[PDB]
This record gives C-alpha cells, sequence and structure tokens, in this order.
C-alpha cells in the first residue's frame, strides 16, 4: 500500500536474498512499510530459527554469546554476518531513484571469510572434530535445553544430561579419540568425574572441558585438540 | 554397482555439493566409474556453462583467462575454486575406514575469498558500474563471440561490433556516467574515436579501454573507475 507508493519511485530494485534472524538489535521490531520494503528487496527477518526457512543470515552489532548467533555458524550456508545499521541506512535511505548502499560495509568485525566459508563445508563443527557424543552437567547455566540445541545445530548427536550429585558410570554414554567427553563446570566436578571414570572403565581416554571450550570452537568453527584453553582435565 | 562396490567399504562418505566446470585441467577426462564415485559424493562436473546447471564450482590449477574462468566468477554465488589435485587426490585415496581430505588445503593460489564472496551480491559487476552498452572492435583478439558472452555473463546488455576502419558515427551506440564505452585493440583507433564522437556528440563523455580493463574488473569483480589502468582515453 504506503510500500507500493514508496517503492514505485525505484526502478532497479535488488533482491538481496537474504532470510536473516537478529541479535542484539532491531529490539523496537519493524512497521508494517518497514515489512513491506525488506520483502520488497528479498530480506526477510523471522523472529526464530526454523530448519524449513533455509537462513543464510545474521543482523548483530558484534560477536555475541547468543542462541541465536551460535546457531547462525551453522546456517548452510551462512551467506552474510552484517550489522544492524545496513538495514537501518537502506531503509533511511528509501525513506528519502535508486538504492546505493555497499552490503560489505556492513561485515560484522571477527566473522571473517576464512570463517563463514566453513560453513560451506560438508562437515558441522563437532563432526569433524569427531565429538559424536557428549555428556552435560545440568546445572550448566543458560539451561541444558539451549545448550544441547546448540551442539545439536554444530553437529553432536547425543546430548546425555547428567543428574548433579544423584549420577553414576551407568548414567554416562560414550563417544563412539575420547570414549568420554564431559563439559563441567565446577571443578569438583572434574575430580568426581575422573575418579568415577577411572574406577568403572580403568585406561579408558577422557575428555572434560567447559562451555567457553564449545563456544570459541563454535566461533572458529574449529576444535583445535592441540590447545589447552578451557580444558579442565584430559587422558590420551 | 561396481562403484557402489568401491565405497562399500566407507561409511559416512561426505556430499560436497559441487556443481563444476574445469578449465585447464582434467584434460583426459574420467572413466565411467570415477564418474559414478565422484557422483555419489555429490560431485558433478559439467562439460560446459548452462545458467539452469546452477553451477557453483570451478576446478583450475591456478587463474586462467579462460572463457570457463572468467564466466565461473558470474556463478551465483561461486562456492569454490579449487585445484584439480582435490579430485585427484580424493579419487587416488578411494581405489586406496573413510576419505580423509581437506578441501581448504586445495584453493587455488591467488584467489581472495572477498572477492569470491561478491559472487554473492545481487548484482553483476558491470551492472554495478553502470556499463550496460558497450562498443568492440571487431578485430579484438579471441573473436567477438567468447569476449560477447563473457561480457553478457557478467552484467551488460548489449555489445556492438564495431567494424574498424570503414566505420561512422552512426554505428555506434550508446551507454543507455560514460555515454560512450568502447573496447578497441589499437591506439590509431583510440584517435579514430575520439576525433568522431567529438565532432558528432561534441561534449558528451567517453570511455575507450582495452579488453583488459574487462579481465581485471572481472577478476576483481570490481571496476575501479579511479584507475587508470588499461583505460586508453576517457571524459567525463
Amino acid at each position: 500500500t504506503k510500500a507500493e507508493k514508496i517503492l514505485a519511485r525505484f526502478n532497479e530494485l535488488p533482491n538481496y536474498d537474504l532470510k536473516a534472524v537478529c541479535t542484539g538489535c532491531f529490539h523496537d521490531g519493524f512497521n508494517e512499510v518497514d515489512i513491506e520494503i525488506l520483502n520488497q528487496l528479498g530480506i526477510k527477518i523471522f523472529d526464530n530459527i526454523k530448519e524449513t526457512d533455509k537462513l543464510n543470515c545474521i543482523f548483530a552489532p558484534k560477536i555475541l554469546r547468543t542462541e541465536k548467533f551460535l546457531k547462525s555458524l551453522s546456517f548452510e550456508p551462512l551467506k552474510f554476518a552484517l550489522k544492524p545499521e545496513f538495514i537501518i541506512d537502506m531503509l533511511k535511505q528509501i525513506h528519502s531513484s535508486q538504492i546505493n548502499i555497499n552490503l560489505f560495509d556492513y561485515e560484522i568485525n571477527g566473522i571473517n571469510e576464512s570463517i563463514i566459508s566453513k560453513t560451506k563445508l560438508p562437515t558441522k563443527v563437532f563432526e569433524r572434530a569427531n565429538i559424536r557424543c557428549i555428556n552435560l552437567v545440568n546445572d550448566i547455566p543458560g539451561g541444558v535445553d539451549t545448550i544441547g540445541s546448540v551442539l545439536k545445530a554444530h553437529g553432536i548427536e547425543k546430548i546425555n544430561v547428567l543428574r548433579s550429585k544423584k549420577c553414576t558410570f551407568e548414567d554416562i554414554i560414550p563417544n563412539d579419540i575420547f570414549k568420554y567427553v564431559l563439559i563441567v563446570t565446577k571443578a569438583s566436578q572434574v575430580k568426581k568425574f575422573t575418579k568415577m571414570i577411572n574406577d568403572r572403565d580403568k585406561n579408558e581416554t577422557i575428555l572434560i572441558v567447559e562451555w567457553n571450550w564449545c563456544v570459541e570452537s563454535i566461533f572458529h568453527l574449529n576444535v583445535d585438540f592441540t590447545s589447552k584453553k578451557n580444558v579442565l582435565y584430559q587422558k590420551k
């Protein structure tokens, strides 16, 4: 309606083909007209992530530890990671002919071409890393449900949640290299799991890490097993 | 079949999803079984470029000035530019567990990933440059046929072929910002077309360049109007 009018002034409207979510921006959302204008430029911003929407883009001010940002690094592929100013400056321009904006002026820092291009690979970061099944303490910040959803988007097949305190060796699943992989928060957890596994499956390989180990692996789309950062314990 | 036999030895074969052409390589072609193998890896190598095959990949030993290479820069997008060894090494492994090969070990030397990502844009390079209709001399090496279709793949709408030397102003087309854009071969052509356009359409803008001006624009997926390299004459 009012949008057709605004856009009618334009001749060669680009189709950007962006199927995006946003994080840490656009907190006011968009009015009906801006959504229609965007649609015309082939831009849609989805409120939630759905596999069927074939998302290929994230808007964010910077690298953020959010569920959406982390998952965006599992898009197939991730086409662009852009600052919200791209949308803001484009709309302001249209609201005043032709659109001249350089999409490449708005790339998020630290999300470089080498990383983005890893999303074109046939594998996910944890599949490449041979971490198929993982154990996750249930006391983990953010809630076990969101952590697991992120880890599964990034190639982990089985997320086993361990009851804090209550658990025994039988509750632990192996990884089908490290036979046992655990994500913990407390150093008393590290000792408890080391004892338990050496008692019940002695001489088996173990990797115990904290959440930041995964997060950093995602941010780089590579697990560097030679690194000692965020590794709490390992037996190989 | 026999390829299945060969690959059945493998669990979790990758799906590279490559729709490729090759240039400067695979000159012996592939046998029936290697093609079925590649097929199972999600790799197909087409003999020619067809818009509807939605190609996303080129195999080449290095950056080449072939029609196939130049056009691969107009893929939507170009996902990988890879050395032929990628295919050779992997088929070698296969004919002899699983496939252990790193796609990124085979990136073509001297390709800028930031350049390849411009293929993700909604526009082509000459469309961005507002070079829509050009004039091309007929003695241009490689022939007008191939130069013409390379330019069209990269956003130029009309290619007007000029007969030198029996040539008049009426044989020239304007670019519908430079009103007249000419690709020439010889210094005497530069002088001729300047004289002619100034006489018949005085005080109009003119850009006269060498073929290499277009080739380098394509290699960088950018026409840099600030550079004078490969420019023979301009009046702005």
